[PDB]
């Protein structure tokens, strides 16, 4: 009926740094391989809306959309959803951060459903997002650990 991704990775760095790096929207084009532009459009206290524009994808297509994001550092969680859904009927995001031995575990969850007629169906988009998410989490893990190394 619906689609979902659930990926985790442990970053060998303190919560504060992991949280500050991953929630720095302006740095997303450097953190995420697929994002060319990331701009915070507006903010209503608790949350904010921001625009994302991708680099050309595996098929030479550039995508662009607006999303609503609500970070809650106190609860070490982030909630977000696409306002402009594109090929998705809907797309929700949920990130959690949990302290573990030696670092911080990040768990990213995506919940969505493809619009009938989309170029990709639930099963295939799920596989695609799992691949890109895992690669991004690994890359971000490295970037954060680089920064952590430089601080000490
Ligand atoms: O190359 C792509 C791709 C793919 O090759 C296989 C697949 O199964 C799904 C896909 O979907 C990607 C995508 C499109 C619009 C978006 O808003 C988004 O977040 C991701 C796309 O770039």
């Amino acid at each position: 009926m619906a689609a979902r991704t659930d990926n985790s990775i442990v970053v060998n760095a303190p919560f504060e740094l992991v949280w500050d790096v991953t929630n720095d929207i302006e740095a997303w084009p450097e953190l995420f391989s697929e994002y060319a532009e990331a701009e915070i459009l507006r903010q209503d206290g608790d949350g904010f809306d921001f625009r994302l524009k991708t680099r050309p994808d595996a098929n030479g297509r550039v995508w662009e959309w607006v999303s609503h994001r609500v970070p809650d550092k106190g609860s070490r969680t982030v909630r977000a959803h696409r306002v402009e859904t594109g090929p998705f009927a809907y797309m929700n995001l949920h990130w959690t951060y949990r302290a573990v031995a030696g670092g911080t575990e990040m768990r990213w969850v995506q919940e969505f459903d493809m619009k009938p007629g989309a170029p990709f169906d639930n099963a295939h988009m799920t596989a695609h997002l799992n691949t890109t998410t895992r690669a991004n989490m690994e890359r971000i893990k490295k970037i954060i650990e680089d920064r952590h190394r430089e601080g000490q």
